[PDB]
């Protein structure tokens, strides 16, 4: 497999965040490190922005200049030219703590299923996070694909409140795997009217009949790098 | 082309004798009856374990199946009535409750023909929510569609989640929602396997049976009714109304 890095440039609160320093190497460097961990063939980090390639490169990267997220990969992947049962791991270039595990756990998720996407949860154990629509919920089937992902509490417990949350909810993680051909093809699908009531880019696979995969995370991650709390926290964890 | 069955459910606080209770010189079970046959329905079984229900049923001239007095779930007691009417497998069945005496016929027979036409476990309907209130009522189910109609999941919980409206309040609600509304269509050899099925954990969990379908990988397609239809009669307000 294949691993991909978009890394996002502008942000408010964190303005060069893929350049930020994290004890002597930038935040985008850091998720090039877990990524090769992770036995990678390819780790490309994908930007429109010269620092930033010139950050990696530096580093011994492979860079792929672009011209909305999943877009992006779509732009590497015909760029690379990738055949299109080549199996490609999203990473966010906002973690450099992420664990090596679970990007191949993710690959080999997608490879071992005749399925377009794969991606990963973890458990929820608290009432503010459950509650929390920023805390993306997610409903499995037996075979654990995905009934449906949402911002909204689900599945509704009606039992574990009224107590002042049990054991039933998953939070999503934002990595996902997919086969080169599925991305080629899902970027061309008309958006859905589900995803921005949601604002999931992920509901567009569900509203097209296609499945998409959840295992449990084998290894809970650390909470990414969007503001400087976090990167205050990530500088005195690593 | 289809059968109806009515699970009449006799015990009820608040109600009572549900099935029986008078509405203008007939029980609430008859009209459901009347409604039924309206639909072409081939054959119109009411399914109780209660002998005052079944003379009530049979004087109209309704076909009665008496079922078990252990207690048994509505589909369970349809599939008790598909045993011994002795239905062959492809039957295609509509489940109307009991407690929808003003039920419009056109919308039984849309459950039948949504069923005949796809290849699906089950077929349903829903009907748009027009106020927050219900929105965010527990005991009105939702339910989020995929681009062919199929249900992605049902719930008790407020889907789906217009985040950029409820950021600023949970006051208002845009035009989206969906309630889906308890009639089904299924082929007599579905529902037999089916009621044998080891629950889901998400059944006790959001209290409904029918996420079993979705648990185990089949598709419920849901229709948005075609006319929509008037409230069940589940207390002496709606009994008094309905009366009208």
């Amino acid at each position: 497999f294949v691993v991909i890095i978009p890394a996002r440039y502008a942000s408010t609160r964190l303005p060069g965040k893929p350049l930020v320093d994290i004890n002597g190497k930038p935040m985008i460097v850091h998720v090039l490190e877990r990524a090769r961990e992770s036995g990678a063939e390819r780790i490309i980090v994908a930007t429109d922005h010269e620092d930033v390639a010139r950050a990696v490169e530096a580093a011994g990267g492979e860079v792929c200049m672009t011209r909305s997220g999943t877009e992006r990969l779509a732009e590497v992947v015909e760029k690379c030219a990738f055949s299109d049962d080549t199996v490609i791991v999203n990473v966010q270039g906002d973690e450099p703590m992420i664990p090596a595990t679970i990007i191949r756990q993710v690959a080999d998720n997608l490879a071992q299923r005749q399925v377009g996407m794969a991606t990963l949860a973890v458990p929820i154990h608290n009432a503010e996070e459950a509650f929390n629509p920023n805390a993306v919920k997610v409903v499995l089937d037996a075979e654990g694909y995905a009934l449906y992902f949402s911002r909204a509490t689900i599945p509704w417990d009606r039992d574990r409140f009224a107590e002042g949350v049990g054991d039933n909810f998953l939070r999503h993680l934002g990595i996902y795997g997919y086969r080169a051909g599925f991305i080629r093809r899902y970027v061309n699908w008309q958006p859905s009217p589900l995803e921005h009531i949601e604002m999931l880019e992920q509901l567009r696979v569900l509203w097209y009949g296609e499945k998409i995969h959840v295992a449990v995370a084998q290894e809970v991650p650390g909470t990414g790098v969007d503001t400087p709390e976090d990167l205050e926290r990530v500088r005195a964890e690593m």
